[PDB]
DNA sequence: CGTACACCTGATAATGGAGGATACC
DNA sequence: GGTATCCTCCATTATCAGGTGTACG
């Protein structure tokens, strides 16, 4: 079951906020404006889909989106209104995603009053979407030449409102690796490695920084091949005594917690000192084998 | 022997859309 | 008609998931 700031970390980490103007020359300005707020999660997490379903008042929809993945969807901008803006007025995101979700917000109240059934108000709405990912499309670009993106809300020195935010956040961004590497002086052949690790795009380097004194231990880094950083944890006391102990009080949601409590039993495993025999080893691979799986 | 940070790489589940039909005032 | 919501589908990238090298105790 599922607590309001572990919805917000979950949400900050995995939903959208989305505005769609999309041309039709039924609606008297030549378009429809509308607002969109998602979340799309692997099927093996279709639990999940419903339980925010359940949280936010069994309202909105759970589709079939990709191959193998479900979207929990509202596209009322009337129970948007009523459902959404008021849970996250009161319990806010701290990434960069509540820019998005800010601009999202204005957006409903032009809709809630209706001048987005006139010319300047679409000309807001659309002004404001170009700022909500990197752009407006070709389409939009030429239909408003002259539109200038509402400028991003400066989202300064946001702290971890509560332990249940990072839980939710790293249901959906974060990983429990296992790694077994060659090991030319381990005598059986290899090491056995736990990394806990979130992936975050640079620009929320601000809540990178800030997860390693919340959690007095790890270190950020950036992945060479773009702006994506990394907050690692490798040192395996500061796994065994603070991960792991975060984590159990506040636990992850979704699949993924199968995942955390595999990583635990590998990590008693080597506080035995169990990973130095092939024994042990095996086990270790046996855990790690039906760990992402099931 | 064994560990841990700095560095490396590939695969895909999310990111963040899209369009058509239908319901509703 | 004008407007609002429901439904079905998708290209790219932000993650996610494996490693490795080698200094150091
Ligand atoms: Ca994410
Ligand atoms: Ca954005
Ligand atoms: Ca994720």
């Amino acid at each position: 079951k599922l607590n309001p700031w572990a919805v917000v970390g979950f949400i900050d980490a995995e939903g959208s906020f989305m505005v769609r103007v999309r041309k039709n020359s039924k609606y008297k300005t030549g378009w429809l404006v509308v607002a969109i707020f998602s979340v799309t999660v692997d099927k093996k997490d279709l639990f999940l889909l419903e339980s925010l379903k359940t949280f936010f008042g069994g309202l909105g929809s759970i589709k079939k989106s990709g191959n193998s993945t479900f979207s929990y969807r509202i596209e009322s901008s009337e129970q948007l209104t009523k459902i959404i803006l008021p849970f996250f007025d009161k319990y806010s995101l701290i990434t960069e995603k509540l820019g998005d979700y800010l601009l999202f917000k204005k957006v409903l109240e032009l809709m809630g009053t209706k001048e987005h059934l006139t010319q300047r108000g679409l000309e807001k709405i659309v002004s404001l979407k170009a700022s909500i990912n990197k752009g407006l499309s070709e389409e939009l670009q030429a239909a408003f030449p002259q539109c200038v993106p509402t400028p991003r809300p400066e989202i300064n020195n946001k702290n971890i409102p509560d332990p249940f935010w990072l839980a939710g956040f790293v249901s959906g961004d974060g990983s429990f690796k296992s790694i077994l590497k060659k090991s030319e002086s381990i005598k059986v052949g290899f090491q056995s490695i736990l990394v806990f690790q979130i992936t975050q795009h640079a620009r929320d380097v601000k809540l990178m920084e800030s997860l390693i004194s919340y959690l007095g231990c790890g270190f950020i880094e950036k992945d060479s091949r773009g702006p994506w950083l990394y907050y690692t944890v490798t040192n395996f006391s500061d796994i065994q005594g603070k991960i792991i102990p975060f984590f159990h009080q506040y636990k992850i949601i979704g699949s993924k917690y199968g995942d955390y409590m595999d990583w635990c039993k590998i990590a008693l495993i080597m506080q035995n000192k169990n990973h130095l025999t092939p024994e042990g080893l095996n086990e270790i691979r046996a855990l790690k084998g039906g760990m992402n799986k099931g």
